[PDB]
Formats: structure tokens, C-alpha cells, sequence
């Protein structure tokens, strides 16, 4: 099955599971990491390579950070970078990870959808899902 | 000055705001509200609605909820409609909210950006935000 590590500063990583499993009734395959305040972010690489290892079962990994360009997400790409080209070819990163995005990933885990496409299908979701509504519409 | 509510299920709002705390430091202004397994939907209207009278200070507030069309944001919307004209008209409500959206929003209550300005800002951000990176865009 496909594995989710949801990447983040703080327990942001830690919410968005929790907010899955509230709308889901429950999750399967999914590891959080946090970086908090004076963690050192040497470490933060080898916490999403242990997390991305507890998750692959064979189907790819879903690394899903908080933010393009934080470390989080530096870090991710770089662990990636240092792997058998194998499973390499099957870790996909998506950036500006929302509640929506978590529960397409979850959707794709369920149907078994190729990681790639899964991917491609979980950024239209985010993208699509953010606007705004005001009393004038 | 600006205020903001963010509303999901679960813990989501509480860890938005520590990531956002985290990178930006101590925020303010900020109130979080939370549907938990259980939880009423009527009491979440009720949470929201005070949540967005604590942080109303003349201008506006930004309601960040999680996912379109789920109780937070029908609740947000249903607490906005019977609010009173002078104070609803202020009130917006962003959907998909991820960390950039609220860093973008923490960036605009610095600035004093008038709100329907803020809003459509942090609409383009967050879905600029939304990227897929593969080990393919390195190789040649
Ligand atoms: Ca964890
Ligand atoms: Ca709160
Ligand atoms: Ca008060």
C-alpha cells in the first residue's frame, strides 16, 4: 500500500493526521515528523528517512511537507537524493500540504493509484480546494 | 487589527498555529477552534461565532477553515449570516488552508492590508504553495 509521511514544523504533521482521522473514522500507513524550536535540522534527515522506511511497502512513499523551500522540504528532497534509485523513482514530495491533500493521498492509498498519477491528482486537489467565500456571494 | 480564526477538524488549527508560531514567533490575535470526534455541530456554530467576536476589531476577520463544504466552514457561513450588517461585511472565509496561507495571513495583520484585499492574497499563495517534487526533475 502506499505510504504517507507528512513532514512539518511543529505538530502540524501530527493535526492533519488527526483531522484525517476524525473525517475517516481511521488511517493506515501514515508517519509524522516535526520539527520544532532548536531541533537540529542533521537530524531532521534522518527522522524522514526512518519515517519514509516504516511506510514503503512496495507502492512508493507520499513525503508530504508544510512548506516549499523550509527545511522540511529541503530536507525530504536530499534523503531522496541518497536512496536506492529503486524506491527513489517512487517518493514523490508535495509542498503546501492541506487537509484536503491528506485525504486524496488517503483516497489513492485505498485505490491502489500509481503513485505518479496519484501525485499529479493530489496537487490539482490542493490547488482546487483553496479559495475564499464572503457575504457578497 | 486584523483577526484570525482557524477552524478544522481535529487538532489541525493547533498545530497550524505552533507551525506558524514556530517559524514566526509568538503571534497574536489568533484564536483556534476544533471539531472533535463527538462534538456538536451546532456548539462548533457557537465556538466559531465567539472565536470571531473575540478577534473582531474593526478590520475584519479571517475565518481559515480546512476542507470546503465540511461543518467547519457551513458552520462559519451560518454564523456569518446572522451577524450583524455591520460587522459580516468584514468577515471572509478561505478554504484548503495550508501553513503558507497563514503565514501569508500573519503577514497581512502586520501590514493592515485591508481585508478583500488580504483574502484574494492569500488565495494565489496558497495555491502557488501546492508543488510535487520527484527525483525524475534531477535526473539527465
Ligand atoms: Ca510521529
Ligand atoms: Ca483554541
Ligand atoms: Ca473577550
Amino acid at each position: 500500500m502506499l505510504g504517507i509521511v507528512i513532514a512539518t514544523h511543529g505538530a502540524l504533521s501530527d493535526g492533519a493526521k488527526d483531522a484525517a482521522t476524525v473525517i475517516m473514522g481511521a488511517t493506515e500507513n501514515i508517519e509524522t515528523v516535526n520539527l520544532n524550536s532548536g531541533d537540529d535540522v542533521q537530524a531532521l534527515g534522518g527522522q524522514i528517512k526512518t519515517a519514509i522506511e516504516n511506510v514503503q511497502q512496495g507502492d512508493g512513499v507520499l513525503v508530504m511537507v508544510d512548506l516549499l523551500s523550509a527545511s522540511p522540504y529541503n530536507q525530504a528532497v536530499l534523503v531522496i537524493n541518497e536512496l536506492e534509485p529503486a524506491l527513489q523513482k517512487k517518493i514523490f514530495v508535495v509542498s503546501g500540504t492541506n487537509l484536503p491533500m491528506v485525504l486524496e493521498a488517503i483516497n489513492h492509498q485505498l485505490l491502489g493509484t500509481p503513485i505518479a498519477e496519484a501525485a499529479q491528482a493530489i496537487v490539482a486537489q490542493g490547488k482546487e480546494s483553496v479559495q475564499a467565500w464572503d457575504i457578497s456571494m
